[PDB]
């Protein structure tokens, strides 16, 4: 199966330390604070709110050209930028300005490219125009601040931001 416009999936990665492994999704809430964060799966104990639609595939040829001209079921393809519409609130995952790395949360304005991410696999293969599968891992890099969407551990839980680091992520439909 493939990866295709308009398909729900879940943002999934795999996090070990202390021996201990286990997958996590990305996951936003609807209102209060826009940042985004990651529950344990196993199920993530709140599915609802782990829910994104591939609501755009265009290649970045093409986005930066309309994007440019402003200025005064389409299956992904590697090296295309994707807009990833959270669906609970239907806000767009999004690279923030605020604090090496930089926050990932969810925003309205989808004209700029703080929203937009480009897809790459993780094999030393850029793979460029190939069709991605369900079961590829993915590499995320936002097409704002060219850092990759990554897994961050802190003091005692595991985050997500825009680091200069590289994450392998699962994007599945679910």
């Amino acid at each position: 199966q493939f990866l295709r416009t308009d398909d729900e999936v879940v943002l999934q990665c795999t996090a070990t330390i202390h021996k201990e492994q286990q997958k996590l999704c990305l996951a936003a809430e609807g209102f209060g604070n826009r940042l985004c964060f990651l529950e344990s799966t196993s199920v993530p104990p709140d599915l609802s709110i782990c829910t994104f639609v591939l609501e755009q595939s265009l290649s970045v040829r093409a986005l930066q050209e309309m994007l440019a001209n402003t200025v005064e079921h389409r299956t992904l393809l590697y090296g295309h930028a994707i807009l990833l519409r959270h669906s609970y609130s239907g806000m767009y995952l999004c690279c923030l300005s605020t604090s090496l790395a930089f926050d990932v949360g969810l925003q309205e304005d989808t004209t700029g490219e703080a929203c937009w991410w480009t897809i790459h696999p993780a094999s030393k293969q850029r793979s460029e125009g190939e069709k991605v599968r369900v079961g590829d891992d993915l590499i995320l890099v936002s097409m704002s601040s060219e850092r990759y969407l990554h897994l961050s551990y802190g003091n005692s839980s595991w985050h997500v931001d825009a680091a200069f680091q590289q994450t392998l992520w699962s994007v599945a439909p679910i």
